[PDB]
């Protein structure tokens, strides 16, 4: 399948070169997948999400997306026009409240339930974590994410937005997870991306347009948009076969775009989330 006029980051991760706006891909799009978007929330009710979005968890009184970030995280992994994965199931867990902060111990029992959950859910082809969220560093945290990704969910996570190494981010710096670093639409490491040994793989972080609440949509920048890119992906090479949860993260870096980013420092890897489809 092809998704002409496609956001930047959509067309980037099927392309071997920037600058494209196609988004190809199999049109599998991720059908029989999962992905728990652990957010502000999911405004479910997003025509974007077809009914293909659902919320299961919320910390707060309201699973509502009052925020826009979990709404616009699950729209990059799963929404219709602003998706990778067209056709996957999205769980909302809103961790985050409206304002966008959560404590850690939230967002700890956020991955615990996530862990958990996946048992209650059909997603015969396995299950994503998107965690479009961080802080300092925190072992509690960080433990939290290795648990679920030993669950056998596929865990994706922002590497932040500090301009710094994410060795001193949670859980960016936990290293059996898939920690995300953003790149621009020219192929540059954004501005604000960590980096570091933990980073395992690039993805589209600036500017990227998603659904966002009250049945809209915006363009906005981080790691933490560059995220659902991976988890998206992730769903999208688990519906077709091609990796499990626990190898996802290795087999997006193994076939990911290699050497394609610059001002990668040295030490973080050189890897662009890439679908490698072939129409």
């Amino acid at each position: 399948a092809a998704q002409t006029n496609a956001p930047w980051g959509l067309a980037r991760i099927s392309s071997t070169s920037p600058g494209t706006s196609t988004y190809y891909y199999d049109e599998s799009a991720g059908q029989g997948s999962c992905v728990y978007v652990i957010d502000t929330g999911i405004e479910a009710s997003h025509p974007e999400f077809e009914g293909r979005a659902q919320m299961v968890k919320t910390y707060y009184y309201s699973s509502r997306d009052g925020n826009g970030h979990g709404t616009h995280c699950a729209g990059t992994v799963g929404s219709r026009t602003y998706g990778v994965a067209k056709k996957t199931q999205l769980f909302g867990v809103k961790v985050l409240d409206d304002n966008g902060s959560g404590q850690y111990s939230t967002i700890i029992a956020g991955m615990d339930f996530v862990a958990s959950d996946k048992n209650n859910r059909n997603c015969p082809k396995g299950v994503v974590a998107s965690l479009s969220l961080g802080g300092g560093y925190s072992s509690s945290v960080n433990s939290a994410a290795a648990r679920l990704q030993s669950s056998g969910v596929m865990v994706a996570v922002a590497a932040g937005n500090n301009n710094a190494d994410a060795r001193n981010y949670s859980p960016a710096s936990e290293p059996s997870v898939c920690t995300v670093g953003a790149s621009d639409r020219y192929d540059r490491r954004s501005s604000f991306s960590n980096y570091g040994s933990v980073l395992d793989i690039f993805g589209p972080g600036t500017s990227i347009l998603s659904t966002w609440i009250g049945g809209s949509t915006r363009s906005i920048s981080g790691t933490s948009m560059a995220t659902p890119h991976v988890a998206g992906l992730a769903a999208y090479l688990m519906t077709l076969g091609k990796t499990t949860a626990a190898s996802a993260c290795r087999y997006i870096a193994d076939t990911a775009n290699k050497g394609d980013l610059s001002n990668i420092p040295f030490g973080t890897v050189n890897l662009l989330a890439y679908n490698n489809y072939q129409a």
